[PDB]
């Protein structure tokens, strides 16, 4: 499914992410819009042979088992099939355990190249929550 900006904002929130391992709710939601377009199923083919998953495109190098990216962990320990549900249970408990791991946000390019350093508030902005 494919969520709004306040919706997405609304979920992530609920999920703990508003200011986790200090990055603003505001981050996630820029990081998603710019990693999945808020596409809860997106996915996208590595050429290392891991692929990005679900709302934050979480990959499968380290994260999710998906059984198909040779040499690789699940650190989240969950299929990466979870990460492609409409809920995003899963893919905040496993985006924090990224941002965790010392990487922080800069683990994902989209935020990188789209929202850090960048008024990231402007995407939870007139948001209830
Ligand atoms: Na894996």
């Amino acid at each position: 499914k494919v969520f709004g900006r306040c919706e997405l904002a609304a979920a992530m929130k609920r999920h703990g992410l508003d200011n986790y391992r200090g990055y603003s709710l505001g981050n996630w939601v820029c990081a998603a819009k710019f990693e999945s377009n808020f596409n809860t199923q997106a996915t996208n083919r590595n050429t290392d042979g891991s692929t990005d998953y679900g709302i934050l495109q979480i990959n499968s190098r380290w994260w999710c088992n998906d059984g198909r990216t040779p040499g690789s962990r699940n650190l989240c320990n969950i299929p990466c099939s979870a990460l492609l549900s409409s809920d995003i249970t899963a893919s905040v408990n496993c985006a924090k355990k990224i941002v965790s791991d010392g990487n922080g946000m800069n683990a994902w390019v989209a935020w990188r190249n789209r929202c850090k350093g960048t008024d990231v508030q402007a995407w939870i902005r007139g948001c209830r929550l």
